[PDB]
Formats: structure tokens, sequence, C-alpha cells
């Protein structure tokens, strides 16, 4: 009923826009209950939350009829209604617009700094009434699209650049989402065109070609590699489903050591494995005292069990995984390399790491703990580690999703087998509040 009309409202939107939202695990929920009673808005925080409508009016979330929940599992929750009302429809398209520009890659990374957006915004901000000398400022575009706070921080005629966008991010996301909403709601479109022509044309290009272009480019990339980025919804579903069979084919001992390995067994195991950097140097003469011998045998048995578990698992498609590390990644002598000072990545150090390591191969003799998603957990994040390894795993590699067995499921761990050869492919400085060095590696089978 009203649920159908709500669906029909969304289905008027371009299929391409809905595609981009779906790609990042975006879900659209239509509900007859209050938004704050929905499963997705359960957190105690959503109780005392407020939202601001397209026209700048504040309401309690509980009282409102649509909300784009952002973050790592984006959701658009919509109260089912008639939506014959254009005043209502425009708010849905507004939150959807926000879901696009704020929550969906790649738009939420590049778009607002794009010449096209900045150019359109500058032109609207510079509209004139007259055509000759000393023509009066025309505030019609700013009044239609710019929020209260943005009108306070930006004057008419004043120039917008990347640093102004970065300092007023949510305010420019509003401009984008409201342009989007007015463009797509048929009874608001003509006013957008009349009063902010530059932003109308900006949205017309997105609607008529460039949403589609961005979408096809995503489809193309997904054909070559699977990359969940920081989004957890699709990642967790893929991890659980893909390795379910493998998990049923583990022994009790194998499951126990997988768990133990994510806990206190981690260091003793990986230290043992890294011992001689792959050189075979037998220890001969004398013997270990009884406790050290027992401890060593125990570690050897754990490695036997982990080896056996991971041999039973094969990654079935090209996959990107993520791992945070320190400068010790490049060797013991880099321990105090001081790659990052005051949250700033030293540019010349990156140049010499690049000079020394780019193209070089190496063996990780340790098992390789990685995350199926980027930076999911406080233990291994940008704040503590100045280097993110972005690792391309080719189909056929022995590794497995172990998060549901881990003492830390929130890490979304993909455990890759020991003894693979890796290559340093690329070095990139990533800016925000700390910068970091992204190092692309590939496994070489
Ligand atoms: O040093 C440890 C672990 C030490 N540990 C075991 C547990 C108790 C003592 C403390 N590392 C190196 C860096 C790192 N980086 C990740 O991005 C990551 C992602 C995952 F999903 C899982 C593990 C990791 C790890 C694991
Ligand atoms: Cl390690
Ligand atoms: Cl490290
Ligand atoms: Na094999």
């Amino acid at each position: 009923e009203n649920s159908k009309k709500t669906q029909e409202l969304v289905e008027k939107l371009p299929h391409e826009v809905l595609e981009l939202y779906k790609n990042v695990g975006g879900e659209i929920y239509i509900t007859d209950k209050r938004l704050t009673q929905h499963e997705e808005l359960s957190d105690s925080s959503h109780k005392d939350m407020f939202i601001v409508s397209s026209e700048g009016k504040s309401f309690p979330l509980r009282e409102h009829f649509v909300f784009a929940k952002g973050g790592k599992e984006p959701s658009l929750i919509i109260h089912a209604e008639d939506y014959a009302s254009h005043l209502s429809s425009v708010e849905v398209y507004y939150e959807l617009g926000k879901a696009i520009i704020r929550d969906t890659f790649p738009l939420n990374q590049k778009e607002l700094g794009n010449p096209k957006f900045i150019n359109a915004i500058n032109e609207v901000n510079q509209q004139k009434e007259g055509k000759g000398v000393n023509a009066k400022a025309d505030e019609d575009g700013r009044d239609l699209l710019f929020g209260k706070e943005l009108k306070k921080n930006l004057e008419h005629g004043q120039l917008v650049d990347l640093d102004l966008i970065s300092g007023n991010l949510s305010e420019f996301q509003h401009v984008f989402a409201k342009s989007f909403a007015l463009y797509y709601e048929p009874h608001y479109k003509e006013a957008l065109k009349s009063y902010a022509p530059a932003l109308f044309n900006y949205m017309l290009e997105l609607d008529q070609m460039r949403f589609k272009e961005i979408s096809d480019d995503v489809k193309e990339k997904n054909k070559n590699v699977l990359d969940f980025k920081w989004y957890t919804r699709k990642a967790e579903s893929w991890g659980v489903q893909t390795f379910k069979n493998w998990k049923e084919n583990l022994t009790i001992s194998e499951k126990d050591i997988i768990t133990g390995y994510t806990g206190s067994k981690y260091d003793p195991i990986n230290e043992y494995l890294r011992k001689y950097d792959g050189e075979i140097i037998p220890n001969i003469g004398g013997d270990l005292d009884k406790k050290s011998k027992k401890a060593l045998e125990k570690i050897e048995n754990q490695i036997k069990n982990l080896d056996a578990a991971l041999q039973k698992s094969k990654i079935t498609e090209n996959l990107i995984v993520y791992r945070r590390v320190s400068e010790l990644q490049f060797g013991k002598k880099y321990e105090d390399y001081n790659l990052r000072q005051n949250g700033i990545i030293n540019e010349e150090k990156v140049m010499e790491l690049e000079s020394n390591f780019k193209g070089q191969t190496f063996i990780q003799h340790n098992y390789m703990s990685t995350s199926l998603v980027q930076d999911p957990h406080q233990s291994y994040s940008n704040d503590r580690y100045p280097i993110l390894l972005e690792i391309t795993i080719p189909e056929g590699v022995h590794g497995a999703y172990i998060a549901d067995m881990s003492e830390y499921p929130g890490q979304y761990e993909m455990l890759i087998n020991r003894g693979y050869t890796f290559k340093y492919d690329k070095f990139s400085i990533v800016k925000p509040g700390k910068e970091y060095l992204k190092v692309n590696l590939s496994i070489y089978l």
C-alpha cells in the first residue's frame, strides 16, 4: 500500500544512483514504525538525536520520516507514506542525495573537490542581478541552496576552493544533496534551474551521463578485484558464506589453534617462524632444558595444525586485504625510522623507502594476519600505525576468513598462509587526522 507508493518513489530515481549505493553495502528500508524503533537505529545514541530537513528545520529523529544512516554500513530508512506530497518526496531525495555524497565511494572521496562541483558552486555564489558596472548581487542561488551556517561563513562573490570545502564539509554535502533533491523532484526542478542554473547544469550532467560513467567504472573494477574498502556489511556476508564449508571441515585442534593464534599464541608462533629469515640453520649439540623443549614442541604442533587448517582453504577470486604495520615492516634497523612526526608523513623518507624497496620481493615466513576491511578496529588503526599495507591476493592463495573464531571478531581477519613471496608495488602518501603511507603489495604465486 503506502509501502508500495514509497517503493515507487525510490524507483523513480536513476538505476545508476541506486547501483552505487548498493555497491558499498547500502540498504534501503521501508518501515511502518518510527525510525528510532528500526533495527538499524537501535544504538542508545539515536534516542536523543536530531535531524535537519532540506529547508533547515530541526526535528527529533524519532519524529521524522526519513534518515540516511552513514558510516560503515549505510542504510536509508524511510517511513512508509503516500509520498504524493512533493514536500515529503523532496526530503526523501534529499537524504538519498546525502547518502550518495557522504556515504558512497567513490563520490564521497573526490566529488566535492572536483572542478565541476567547485565551478558550479562559485558561479552560483557570483550570480548578478544587473549586467553592467556595479550590478547588484543576486542572492537567489545562495538563498535556495546554501545552509544558514554556510551563508555565515561564505559571503556572496567570495571564492570557494578546496580548503573551504574541507573546513565546511557537511555544509557542502548539504548543497550537493539539496541540488540532487530539487533536480529529481519534478516540482522543484524548474526552481533549481531558474535560481541556481550553474548547480542545475552540474546535476544535469551527473544525471544524464556521469553517474552512469562512475557506475560503469566501478563495475569494471569489480570485475578485476574484490575490494570491500572500509565497509563491513558486504564483507562480513562474503566472509561468512565463502568459508562456511571450510569451517565445517576443521578439526577441534585446528579450530582451537586458529582461536589461540589470534590471542596469546600469536607472538611465539610468528617469532619462531621468522627466526632465520628462511635460511635453514639447524641447531646442533647440547639440548634444551625440559620446559623449553616442551614449549618448542608445543609451538611446532600449533604450526602443524595451522598449516593443515589453512591448506584446506583456497581464496577463489582476486581479493584486496588490509594490514597496519610499523616501519619494522622494512627490517629491524628501521625501528626508529620516524616515518611520521606530529601526524605528518615524512616525504623524503617515503622517497628512500621507495628507492630501496619498490619492486623488491620478500618472503613473509610468519602467517599473515590481515583485515577483510580497512581499519575496522582500534588495535590496528591509523592512530597507532603509520603504514597501511594494501594487499592484492590472487585467486588460489591459501587463506581464510576467521573473524568468527577470533578472540577479536571486530578485526574481520583474513588469515593468509605462511611462506608466501610478496612484492612491494607502490608507495602513496594518504592525507586525512594523521597522514599515513599506503604500501601496495601483491602476492607472487
Ligand atoms: O602484533 C600483532 C598482534 C599482537 N597481539 C595478538 C594478539 C595479543 C597481543 C597482542 N599484529 C601485527 C599487526 C597487525 N595488523 C593488522 O592490520 C591486523 C589485522 C587483523 F585482522 C589481525 C591482526 C592484525 C595485526 C596483528
Ligand atoms: Cl608479525
Ligand atoms: Cl609491526
Ligand atoms: Na597448494
